[PDB]
């Protein structure tokens, strides 16, 4: 479509101002909304960008197709940077946000000046001796059928997983609220897409320079995975966060603020 459908469909909102800018994408089961507690502090020195992926970013309006596999997703990010005529920008993304971001990094990396990946993950299945994801492939199935059978029930199990913090409900009510007001079809679609990518050979073809954020307890990205993409991703930074669990942005707002600050201002 042309530049205002493009706007409307992934609901697109420009903020801030500077030379540069930082674009923000959700993670899983996620609209703009949960980047809150973290993209305004940068309005004031960059313009900010913030989006929904009409993959249902946890919300309505779509073609079946183009969102079954990540690529759908990285191809909303190029048509957003299309429509805001951008040449350059930073981009941070979540979770499936990050290599979503990486893919259209691939197809587009002159449109990136960096990827700063906040709890990044290139494949959930565990593969000893080499790669440990996390998951058996049995463990994903098990959640995508959970998933169909009872989708609510999922959006609880999942949002605890996720946070792995049991003293930290409100984070995860929210978390669990976000999951159950995302069209169930489309988020299994999305879910499978994102659990049964694999994308380690991919690594090897960012150009863009990134910055890893590791959380800390992470189920979802253990440690095991953010030293991997460190060590296979030409170029690349690897920080530890101290937040736990796998959504730093929402947890910790304020460390998450920090690392992508300082990183930023650093390679200015």
């Amino acid at each position: 479509g042309h530049m205002t459908s493009i706007l409307s469909r992934n609901h697109v909102k420009v903020k801030g101002s500077g030379k540069a800018s930082i674009m923000f994408a959700p993670g899983f089961g996620c609209d703009q909304s949960v980047w809150n507690a973290v993209a305004p502090a940068f309005e004031e020195d960059h313009r900010v960008i913030l989006f929904d992926y009409v993959g249902s970013g946890h919300s309505d309006l779509y073609d079946l197709n183009r969102y079954q596999t990540l690529d759908g997703y990285a191809q909303d990010v190029l048509d957003v940077c299309e429509a805001l005529d951008l040449k350059e920008t930073v981009f941070v993304g979540h979770s499936v946000g990050a290599l979503i971001g990486m893919l259209a990094s691939i197809r587009r990396p002159e449109l990136f000046s960096h990827l700063v990946m906040v709890g990044p993950s290139p494949c959930y299945l565990n593969d000893p001796p080499e790669y440990y994801g996390g998951f058996e492939e049995e463990q994903l199935l098990g959640l995508l059928e959970m998933m169909e059978k009872n989708y609510i029930g999922w959006a609880t199990v999942f949002a605890a997983t996720v946070l792995n913090q049991p003293d930290r409900p409100e984070i995860k009510e929210e978390l669990e609220s976000r999951f159950c007001s995302t069209d169930p079809v489309i988020a299994r679609q999305f879910a499978k897409a994102a659990f049964f990518s694999d994308h380690r050979e991919d690594l090897s073809k960012v150009t863009v320079p990134s910055l890893i954020l590791q959380c800390a307890d992470d189920i979802i990205a253990p440690a095991t995975v953010g030293k991997y993409m460190h060590q296979h991703l030409p170029y690349s930074s690897l920080k530890q966060m101290e937040a736990r669990g796998h959504c730093p942005h929402m947890s910790h707002p304020d460390e998450t603020i920090q690392l992508i600050g300082d990183y930023l201002k650093a390679h200015v």
